RNA sequence: GGCCCGGGGCGGUUCGAUUCCGCCCUGGGCCAGC
């Protein structure tokens, strides 16, 4: 029950048994193989190639190294060529620059094109930086290969380990990183608990200072920011989450939380307990990947909330989510209904000029003076929440990404009351309101 | 596609807008993809 002892238990859940092992040992050899009949100048990168793969996501990147005087073009067509003789089934992906996706022998298997290149610079493409993130690696982390899968294991059961944009956490690359620094996961851990906002991590001097950001410099570009899309909310969670856990060390730390489903029932009550106004805005899902989608969600929801906040109906959260059918951006606001009638500020009693045109607009109320300068009371177009947003997205729907946007136009509604919880989104809504047990 | 910085045009709203809500062109930086 103590540090050491969970730890013990942990790598059980997060280094692969035996047989997922030589699975992937026969891939690799089988792989090797039909590569070497066609002579193809390829090397094994990522966490296949340094044994630090997590646990059940087995999967082997390979690239093929091209000179660098090669055409983006004849990459991605030699590439395809490639590719396609060497995989049982392939599939072509799409990243910066198309590549192709496959199975050997059972195993998930990744040919992407590069440039064969002599130091950092002259780097066209992301994926011409990998193979010198692995090369830097390879030396450095052996040894510690278990070390990066118990901190993979932690930020993966906590919701935060990829840096895709569903997640916005850390890449496995930053984790290995981490653990050439403070050498362990236990290490890596107790200093979290210190990082703050500002903290800069370089790996390469060795050192840790106060910077602009959260910065962990990349060993093989300085200029780059290796947690670049590590959220600060994240970096938050992650910093409690090693607080909490030096302080009581326990193998839950690496289970994922099974989603504790509520009925919909109970979940009305609550917030009829709360008093607010929790609605969605439901539109299709377009046709896009995650990468493109969840930035989008994330503008959607956010240009929405501030309509809330400056039309006074004082929003709480907002969240989101997708699914295959449709998208749901989700809200609760404190205010239900707020009256027909406010309050405008107008000129100082002083300006003659202005108090004249402030007073030319014919109103259903008649302005008055308080501390000397006008006021008029006006009336709203809306006087309730979802009214409002059916008003703004309805007419803003440009604004709310790009594709988003486009879908939302052509269709939306506003769901609250029960016909709310009864579509896909109690979880996320359980979370927005803090609902626990 | 999203985010940051900067140019040139507009619409709306307001007593009053560079200054709030937005739309066109447009220069550079960055992020995810593995």
């Amino acid at each position: 029950m103590k540090v050491e002892e969970i730890l013990e238990k942990a790598l059980e859940l997060v280094i692969p048994d035996e047989e997922e092992v030589r699975k992937g040992r026969e891939a690799e050899e089988e792989l090797r193989r039909r590569l070497d009949e066609l002579g193809v100048e390829y090397v094994f990168v990522g966490s296949y190639a340094r044994n630090t793969w997590l646990k059940g996501s087995l999967e082997i990147d390979v690239f093929l190294l091209f000179p660098e005087e090669f055409s983006k073009e004849e990459l991605r067509e030699r590439g395809l060529e490639i590719g396609k003789a060497v995989l049982d089934s392939y599939e072509i992906r799409y990243a910066e620059h198309p590549y192709v996706h496959g199975v050997v022998k059972g195993v998930e298997v990744d040919v992407v094109p590069c440039y064969k290149l002599k130091e950092p610079k002259n780097i066209k493409s992301a994926v011409d930086r990998t193979p010198f993130h692995h090369k830097w690696l390879e030396g450095r982390i052996k040894g510690k290969e278990n070390e990066v899968r118990l901190l993979k294991g932690f930020l993966k059961a906590n919701g935060i380990y990829g840096a895709e944009y569903k997640v916005r956490g850390f890449s496995g690359y930053l984790c290995e990183l981490l653990i050439v620094f403070y050498g362990s996961f236990l290490e890596t851990v107790k200093n979290a608990r210190r990082w703050t906002r500002r903290t800069v991590i370089d790996v390469a001097k060795g050192e840790v200072r106060k910077g602009e950001e959260f910065f962990v410099v990349d060993p093989v570009d300085e200029k780059r920011n290796v947690a670049a899309n590590l959220s600060l909310d994240n970096l938050a969670r992650f910093v409690h989450l090693c607080r909490e856990f030096m302080e009581a060390p326990s193998l839950g730390f690496f289970k994922p939380k099974h989603p504790l489903e509520i009925e919909p029932e109970r979940l009305r009550k609550i917030v009829e307990e709360r008093g607010t106004a929790v609605f969605a805005v439901k539109f299709r899902k377009p046709d896009i990947v995650d990468d493109n989608l969840y930035p989008q969600l994330e503008r959607a929801s956010r240009k929405i909330f501030e309509f809330l906040e400056r039309e006074n109906f004082m929003p709480l959260r907002s969240a989101f989510k997708a699914s295959e059918e449709f998208c749901y951006l989700l809200f609760e606001c404190q205010i239900k209904e707020i009256s027909r009638v406010f309050r405008r500020m107008g000129p100082q009693f002083e300006d003659e000029r202005n108090v004249k045109k402030f007073l030319s607009r014919n109103r259903a109320f008649r302005p008055f003076i308080e501390n000397g300068r006008w006021w008029a009371f006006e009336m709203r177009k809306f006087t309730t929440p979802e009214e409002g947003v059916r008003s703004y997205a309805s007419t803003h729907w440009h604004t709310l990404g790009k594709n988003v946007g486009e879908s939302i136009r052509e269709y939306f509604e506003i769901i609250s009351g029960e016909k709310l919880f009864k579509e896909p989104v109690t979880a996320e809504l359980c979370e927005m309101m803090g609902v626990k047990d």
